[PDB]
């Protein structure tokens, strides 16, 4: 049933831009809505990866490993899956385990890798694959890891137990200002309903 | 720390605007970001998405998602039931009823989650993530009657909550869907809990 008609551009960014789009909707009239769009994407199959890093070391429980940042759009700090655009050729799971390594230190081991997924269809385009990644804690690599931050990059790391995820969560929540992710909170929530 | 200097309307829609926020970075260097706002906030979050447990007897559980169209992907997008919260209301109030127009269910809140990030390194979107479960063997639920508001096209797809990311990786391999990031990081929790 549904398409778009056409897509008008009304504001354009360095890393941002706003469209006017026109569509079919499902009884046949024309219709419009506001996008958003970045303007990076290349022929990747999708903006960006997000990683799941699951921390594993014998004799402790698995951890999941997440980034602390200041987020401008936010007005504030997020806790977050490791993440970073996909670079132009690039594969999804090279630059996982590159954002990886960059944001935390670890040394991660590819376990899957997901379609492109949206982040806010309403609202934009936005998509990344959700790579999951074992760090194997016991390995020297990952032993004191250093994480290596770009230009203008400055991120702490929180790795929390897999087992206890959504309630460590709400206790560093209840502890300072801060916003948790979405897709963050939406996994903690299923180790809790699994 | 880190901390907003500045915002800089670049373009404003009826429903979506676009920021240069300029924030004092953490070495004391002032760095500018490109930033989303919905003008549609008052709220504790501009949305809620509801994570709907679809609960009959002798069946598998199921959790509730909903396929639309999504004028900025371009495409059908399946996803958890979402609106945004109407000035005045409560999260939870919001849930049962985008719950209900969406799936035409009615449930019972479980838990309802602080305001989350949606994409934070683009936009400040936020919403509350609300797990609600519907009890699939009340008259109310026998025949839900799904009420769209002007201008929404939704189809219901309810999926048994213990094969959930192979389900939706099967959809996506045959039907050209997107899922939802959260409702895949919800999938992945869930076979990563075993
Ligand atoms: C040299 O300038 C920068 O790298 C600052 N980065 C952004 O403004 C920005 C906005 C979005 C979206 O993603 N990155
Ligand atoms: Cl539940
Ligand atoms: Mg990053
Ligand atoms: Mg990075
Ligand atoms: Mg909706
Ligand atoms: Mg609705």
């Amino acid at each position: 049933k549904q398409y778009i008609i056409s897509e008008e551009l009304i504001s354009e960014g360095k890393w941002v831009k706003l469209e006017k789009t026109t569509y079919m909707d499902p009884t046949g009239k024309t219709r419009t809505w506001e996008s958003v769009k970045r303007t990076t994407r290349k022929e990747q199959t999708a903006d960006g990866v997000a990683v799941i890093p699951v921390l594993q070391r014998t004799l402790h429980y698995e951890c999941i490993v997440l980034v602390k940042q200041f987020r401008p759009p936010m007005g504030g700090y997020c806790i977050e899956f490791p993440a970073g655009l996909i670079d132009d050729g690039e594969t999804p799971e090279a630059a996982a385990l590159r954002e990886l390594e960059e944001e935390t230190g670890y040394k991660g081991d590819i376990a899957e890798c997901s379609p492109a997924v949206c982040m806010d269809p309403g609202l934009s385009n936005c998509t990344i694959h959700i790579v999951t990644v074992t760090i194997n804690g016991d390995d020297a690599e990952n032993a004191r890891p250093k994480p290596k931050p770009g230009d203008g990059e400055f991120v702490e790391v929180i790795s929390l137990p897999k087992n206890d995820l959504l309630q460590r969560l709400d206790a560093l929540v209840a502890e300072e200002h801060l916003t948790v992710d979405a897709r963050v909170y939406s996994y903690a929530l299923a180790l809790k309903h699994a």
